[PDB]
């Protein structure tokens, strides 16, 4: 979102929001700029929610680079579209028990843990196989809660839970003590499906909020 910025100068602003979902846009939209350098680049001034771009008016006009940084962050976006997958997640209730406590021992809503945790682009860091668990990062740390004192014996395969800073979901019934908020209804691990689940390490997922009848 793209901005004249003064002299010889465009921002590339996000924007707004502390976030570390955020700060790798900003970088990997640096690197993207990096892959080409264009010869009218002069700087490249990341900061926290955006790039500042400063170009050689000799080199490239005004309006030449205005225009080519609207088609880099236009594939930047492309990039991260495809590599993003989509998650349905019915929130609270039966799904998820725990989703009460996790509001509570952080000061917010029901609705707002939902928010804060379906808003983010998480990147899958890790994968566990029998019983398969999908490890997340990227969780904002207003919804971090620590887990159960004692583990439940079987979760639901699909569980969503949080354990401190981290999100994730038993991809089967399995035991764990992870504060669990909503349930995942695809089969996220299949063997004999190929691949065997449907998002590996340093793809990146969105969860996306369903009722019970989107998810029966």
């Amino acid at each position: 979102i793209i901005k004249p910025a003064g002299d010889s100068a465009f921002l590339i602003s996000f924007g707004d929001e502390i976030s570390e979902e955020i700060n790798d846009r900003v970088h990997s939209l640096a690197k993207a700029i990096e892959k080409e350098s264009p010869e009218w680049l002069v700087e490249l001034v990341p900061a926290y929610s955006s790039l500042l771009v400063i170009y050689d008016p000799l080199k490239a006009s005004y309006e030449e680079v205005e225009s080519y940084l609207k088609r880099i962050s236009a594939r930047e976006v492309e990039r991260i579209k495809g590599k993003t997958i989509e998650i349905p997640v019915a929130y609270g209730g039966e799904f998820g028990p725990d989703i009460e406590f996790v509001a509570q021992y952080n000061g917010l809503s029901v609705d707002d843990v939902i928010e804060i945790h379906s808003k983010p682009l998480y990147r899958v860091y890790f994968l566990g196989f029998l019983p398969g668990f999908a490890y997340l990062g990227g969780m904002d740390e207003r919804i971090a809660t620590p887990r159960l004192e004692k583990p439940r014996l079987k979760v639901p395969a699909g569980s969503v839970g949080i354990a401190g800073k981290q999100t994730g979901w038993y991809a089967i019934e399995s035991p764990g003590g992870w504060r669990i908020i909503g349930r995942i209804p695809l089969r996220t691990f299949n063997p004999g499906k190929v691949p065997p689940s449907i998002v590996l390490p340093g793809d990146y997922v969105k969860f996306v909020p369903i009722d019970e009848k989107e998810f029966w």
